[PDB]
């Protein structure tokens, strides 16, 4: 899979490396099991604990993604410590270390993203059961977060990994089609290099398009509960199979927020420092553009998506409503959140 894309392709920061190479004469690699922007994650075998199997996020050469690591390093270490029995449910770290220049982590194997088995499944969306237990042990990883002062900021599917991704095939007469299930909903958070503890410094942009929320994208300043805002994406996204918000521009993605959870409020609109989305006290948006047919004609009121309307379902619903609240102040804080009627199941 490592094949070079084009001439601007060279290995530019990307450490060389081959299948079978050992690192630190304990670590031997077996296979590359993603890429990124930060670099390359590999599977490995750890040879100093009896060949069982790990994954060693490995970080190029470039200073940007150096001092991400350093961050994820340190997040990690923090993490460690405040929970050396390892039930929080975020990613475990073993080990990290220099090799050739390139900064390496070591963490335990895992299965494939949420996203992943989604996106391999045909976008079939997960069943409800599912979703709450994914969702809850999502909000259990990240209330821990919160607890101890920090915000993830980038929470997405692709970061929500299951521990075993070992799945059942059930062909489907009732419609016609090859249909898979995972065996175990169990998953763990991944992903630190971007996550934030109050007194440091803020980024002004954060989270992954789809996930932002809107107190980011005008730029009030943000905290916890941008991670809220993410999680109710995402399990939307678990509910329906894509993503609630499929755009890439923020006049386009306020729209589409006051389309599907109705009009964004004046206490946002004059205080902040981006008033050019805005006119009168209203989205400077033209619903007849062809821009704004798309919107309309492409999402739509939030409780528009229910299937059923059993108890359950409404449940949730709620929940994500709660959980989208435009203003972080009013919005659902995660200790809220696991107390809903929606979780009452487990606990
Ligand atoms: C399939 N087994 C498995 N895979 C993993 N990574 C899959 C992957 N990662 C990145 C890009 C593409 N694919 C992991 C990680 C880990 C650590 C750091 C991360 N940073 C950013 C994004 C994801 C990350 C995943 C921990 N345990 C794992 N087990």
């Amino acid at each position: 899979s490592r094949r070079a894309k084009s001439v601007e392709d060279d290995a530019e920061g990307h450490l060389i490396y081959h299948v079978g190479d050992w690192l630190q004469e304990r670590y031997e690699i077996v296979s590359t099991l993603g890429e990124g922007t930060f670099g390359r994650v590999v599977q490995c075998v750890d040879h100093r604990r009896g060949g069982a199997r790990v994954a060693l996020k490995i970080i190029k050469n470039v200073e940007k993604y150096k001092e991400a690591a350093r961050l994820e390093i340190n997040v990690l270490e923090k993490i460690n410590e405040k929970d050396p029995d390892n039930k929080n449910l975020c990613v475990q770290m073993f080990d990290w270390f220099d090799y050739h220049g390139h900064m390496c982590i070591s963490f335990e194997l895992l299965g494939l993203s949420t996203f992943d088995f989604l996106k391999d499944n045909n976008y079939l969306p997960y069943p409800i059961h599912q979703v709450r237990h994914m969702a809850f042990q999502l909000c259990q990883a990240v209330k821990f977060l919160h607890d101890n002062k920090l915000t993830h900021t980038d929470l997405k599917p692709e970061n929500i990994l299951f521990v075993n991704s070992d799945y059942e095939l059930t062909y489907n007469l009732e419609k016609k089609r090859d249909e898979r299930s995972v065996k175990s909903t169990a998953v763990r958070v991944v992903d630190f290099g971007s996550a934030t503890f109050d007194h440091e410094h803020h980024s002004t942009i954060v989270s992954t398009r789809h996930y932002r929320a809107p107190e980011v994208i005008l730029e009030l300043g943000w905290s916890q509960p941008c991670d809220v805002w993410s999680i109710g994406c995402i399990i939307f996204e678990y509910y329906v199979g894509f993503t609630l918000f499929q755009t890439h521009d923020n006049r386009e993605h306020l729209a589409m927020m006051e389309r599907i959870l109705g009009p964004i409020p004046s206490r946002m609109i004059r205080k902040t420092r981006k008033q050019k989305y805005f006119y009168r006290g209203r989205l400077d948006w033209d619903e007849n553009t062809s821009a704004g047919r798309y919107v309309r004609e492409n999402c739509k009121p939030l409780r528009r998506y229910l299937t059923s309307e059993a108890e359950e379902h409404h449940q949730l619903f709620d929940l994500i409503e709660s959980m989208l609240e435009y203003e972080p102040a009013k919005r659902l804080t995660l200790g809220e959140a696991l107390q809903h009627p929606f979780f009452a199941r487990l606990r």
